[PDB]
């Protein structure tokens, strides 16, 4: 029409616009109207039907803290002191705003919400079962992933072998002998790695330690892991005068730079939504791990019937979500680590939390405290987004890499200062089918995969799995948690994670056919064998039910309902491995390759080409013609690194689209690679995701200004002005198409295309879409903002018309 407005973000303001171009007003600021601090930062917003409009403020003054030496006193709480010591040179909590219509365009603000943290039962045998609580006290999260981390600074040393691990040095050659009593019957993986050493490379600190801003350029090399005692003794200095940031004699303004032992970062974090005190625009070090958390936490929102869902940044791991009621003052974060998902099936649950860390019954120890042994699930998830279709919410994230270390304090153990994480591809002799692949026991209770010299040719995966070991070929062939048998009850195992998807970092081939998606079985109609814990995608469909249960959780004040999970049962988990391709060793259109030796031929604004990142999730109902009186289709499409994913729904269930076949790859699921142009776009520079309810189009608008201002070497980024957009469009047979229509052999899929709406020259506003011929892209640079350019659609393909462009240029 011409009374529709499109809404258009510009730091904190939301400007409305008309289809002649024009904008109705100077817009709504979205920060003064709520009556908040100028430290604050709008992240998203929604415009709920046609008088609401919720939104989501954070401010960059928000200070956190967790206490580690009284009665129903959370652990995790907001530091008002050194909120103010940051002022310097309430708790400034992040907020839902709910804001009604008003007469011609504006908005009246209505109520605040506040985020606050999520609740944590603090012990003392100085004021006064599975503690996350302990768990928290030795976590150790990962410094997070730049767009400018080369692969060998994800290259971790490898851990010890697991014959090793059950016979001590120097007795490995007992392995076949004696596997069969020790839990290892039928394994042929004496070799294989038990994880990658925590002792240098790439940052981890615990929860009240801060993560510092540069970083190895190799892991195997430099760096000192999670050491934070040597780092801020030794190594802070070393890194500083390799990598000082932009003005050495010249900082002042509020073997010398080398660049060749550390990459430094600031610029890239920043942007990431991770604080940097300096780099503020609305040496000093970071705020500790748990107050960047809860920043880069509260990134995206939805809205359902007077519930708001806040999920977190696809950049950073999140720990916790929000399910706020629209009626209250504040709300709790829910806990990841006490959200069960289904992962499909048992096994691909086990799988995962198997390597979340060591329980046996032998064992009581306190200082054990990884979540397996305090009965908790996965706690990390880096969200790819969230959208509400159909009153039920819809959701994508890909599991981030949630591994056990060992805490021992004898420096003359097998596992001493390593991260304890194995391959968990399906075994070369799997039988044939998608579930009776994703089910395939290998490496599911602990390492099995390694070097495997079968015949005149080497695999990286075990050549038998199952109920395939033995000479009459029926037997079991076994797994154990890489911990020695008399070493069960004294063991002490805290939780590590990673700000990836990947479990293990050791610097090897099989953790580069993991990440890449290279192993495959010797059939004539070759299958890939895929992994249960390395590049996995979560996604699935939430109703009003399971949300409130998760509300309920969140409010609960731990006591007797301390250990009580929330189960969302309409989730899956798919393989989803980056394209082989991005790497120059292997594209298609020496002694083995490692982490380390993987050089990188990656476009997509990464400087890496090992680890997946998944954004802009948006759902939508598809405007084809219904079937006999049934409910529309819908599905979700989002944007992984090297193609486009879609999610499909069944209307009439409210859940995710089955089969009722084992063997047939899942119909909820689709992966359609996209070609090189649309390779070439920077993913971490989306602005806006769009879905077009006439023509069954998402529009993906990219913005070259959410790029950082400095590499990692410290210097300009090019191409910062400019904007591309990619079209993702529905493809194949759609469910219920015709009448005989009843189940689908194959999953309709998307097509990701970059339709011609591009440019490297000047700052985008944003792009309107007038009709389904014609959009235009509204432009800044110039003195006033508003250029103005018109595009039309020719076959699904944007070419800018001149004439009309021209027309609407002259004021
Ligand atoms: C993950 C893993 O452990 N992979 C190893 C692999 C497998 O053990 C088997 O293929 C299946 O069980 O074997 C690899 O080497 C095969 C050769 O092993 C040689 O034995 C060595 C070896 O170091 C030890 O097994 C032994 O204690 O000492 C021997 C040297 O003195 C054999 O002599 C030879 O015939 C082969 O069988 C492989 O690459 O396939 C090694 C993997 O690490």
């Amino acid at each position: 029409s011409l009374a529709n407005t499109y809404l258009l973000q510009d730091h904190n303001t939301l400007t409305p616009y008309t289809p002649f171009t024009t904008p109705l007003n100077g817009g709504l600021d979205v920060v003064r109207a709520a009556h908040l601090h100028p430290s604050y930062e709008l992240v998203d917003w929604k415009r709920v039907g046609d008088t609401k409009l919720v939104a989501l403020v954070r401010s960059a003054l928000v200070r956190v803290k967790f206490q580690d030496t009284n009665t129903n006193q959370n652990a995790l709480s907001f530091d008002t002191q050194e909120s103010q010591k940051a002022l310097n040179g309430q708790d400034f909590a992040s907020y839902v705003l709910i804001f009604k219509a008003a007469p011609r365009a504006t908005w009246v603000f209505e109520r605040k919400i506040k985020l606050a943290l999520p609740y944590v039962k603090q012990e003392s045998q100085g004021s006064g079962k599975g503690s996350l609580y302990k768990t928290l006290q030795d976590l150790l999260v990962e410094q997070p992933v730049t767009p400018y981390t080369p692969n060998a600074g994800l290259a971790r040393v490898n851990g010890v072998a697991q014959d090793t691990v059950h016979f001590g040095s120097g007795q490995e050659s007992s392995w076949n002998s004696q596997r069969s009593q020790k839990g290892l019957k039928n394994n042929p993986g004496p070799k294989a790695v038990t994880g990658f050493k925590l002792d240098k490379g790439r940052a981890y600190r615990k929860l009240n330690e801060s993560w510092p801003v540069y970083e190895p350029l190799d892991s195997t090399k430099e760096g000192k892991g999670k050491d934070e005692s040597s780092w801020k003794n030794s190594e802070k200095t070393t890194a500083e005068n390799d990598a000082p940031l932009v003005g050495m004699v010249g900082s002042g303004a509020a073997d010398t730079a080398t660049f060749s032992k550390y990459l430094n970062t600031a610029q890239a974090l920043h942007q990431m939504g991770v604080i940097v005190p300096g780099l503020e625009k609305w040496t000093d070090a970071l705020p500790n791990v748990i107050t960047q958390l809860y920043h880069t936490s509260t990134a995206q929102l939805a809205y359902l019937n007077g519930q708001i869902v806040v999920m977190g940044s696809d950049r950073v791991p999140s720990l916790w979500y929000w399910v706020v009621g629209e009626d209250q003052e504040s709300g709790k974060a829910t806990w990841w680590a006490k959200t069960e998902l289904n992962w499909g099936t048992d096994k691909q649950k086990q799988f995962v939390e198997n390597q979340l860390g060591f329980k046996d019954d032998s064992n009581s120890d306190s200082k054990n405290s990884n979540l397996k042994a305090q009965g908790l699930t996965q706690p990390a998830y880096l969200i790819a987004g969230l959208d509400v279709v159909a009153d039920h919410l819809v959701f994508a994230a890909f599991k981030a890499g949630a591994v056990g270390y060992d805490m021992t304090t004898d420096s003359s153990a097998s596992t001493y200062n390593q991260a304890l994480a194995w391959s968990t591809t399906a075994g070369l002799d799997s039988d044939g089918g998608y579930k009776a692949l994703v089910e395939n026991t290998a490496g599911l209770n602990g390492p099995i995969n390694g070097l495997f010299t079968l015949l005149d040719t080497f695999a990286y995966v075990t050549p038998v799995s199952g109920m395939k070991g033995g000479s009459q070929n029926n037997e079991e062939v076994q797994t154990t948690y890489p911990v020695k048998s008399d070493q069960k009850a004294t063991a002490k195992i805290a939780s590590l994670i990673n700000a990836s998807p990947l479990n293990s970092y050791g610097d090897d081939g099989v953790t580069v056919f993991d990440a890449l998606g290279l192993n495959f079985n010797f059939k004539l109609n070759e299958e890939r064998l895929p992994s249960r814990t390395d590049q996995l995608l979560v996604y699935g469909i939430v109703n009003e039910s399971e949300l409130k249960s998760a509300r309920e959780n969140a409010q609960s004040t731990s006591d007797d309902n301390s250990n009580t999970k929330v189960k969302w049962t309409n989730t899956a988990s798919h393989y989803l491995p980056v394209p082989y391709y991005y790497s120059a060793n292997f594209p298609e259109a020496r002694n083995g390759v490692k982490i380390s030796t993987l050089e990188s031929q990656a476009t997509d604004g990464f400087a890496n080409s090992l680890l997946n990142f998944g954004t802009g999730l948006k759902a939508g109902v598809d405007p084809a013609p219904v079937a006999r009186g049934h409910k529309p289709n819908y599905s979700a499409v989002l944007l992984v690194r090297g193609g486009v994913v879609r999610l499909n729904f069944n209307p009439d269930t409210d859940k995710l689209l089955d089969s009722t076949d084992k063997n047939s790859e899942p119909i909820s699921f689709s992966y359609t690679p996209f070609g090189s142009a649309e390779s070439a776009v920077d993913l971490t520079t989306l602005k806006d995701v769009t879905y077009i309810a006439e023509s069954g189009l998402w529009f993906y608008t990219f913005d070259n200004g959410e790029k950082p201002t400095y590499d990692g070497k410290q210097q300009q980024v090019k191409n910062r002005k400019g904007y591309a957009v990619i079209t993702v469009s529905r493809t194949g047979i759609e469910f219920n198409e015709d009448a005989n229509t009843t189940t689908l052999s194959q999953a309709p899929a998307a097509l990701a295309v970059q339709n011609g709406i591009a440019s490297s020259q000047d700052d985008l506003t944003g792009i309107l879409p007038l009709s389904d011929e014609f959009s235009a892209v509204i432009t800044k640079d110039q003195t006033w903002t508003g250029k103005v350019d018109i595009y039309k659609n020719t076959n699904g393909l944007f070419e800018k018309d001149d004439q009309l462009s021209e027309n609407v240029k002259r004021r």
